[PDB]
């Protein structure tokens, strides 16, 4: 359960 940065979108996404 963490926020990972997505270089493609320029935003963080929530992952498990």
């Amino acid at each position: 359960g963490e926020w990972a940065y997505n270089p493609a979108t320029g935003k963080f996404a929530w992952t498990e």
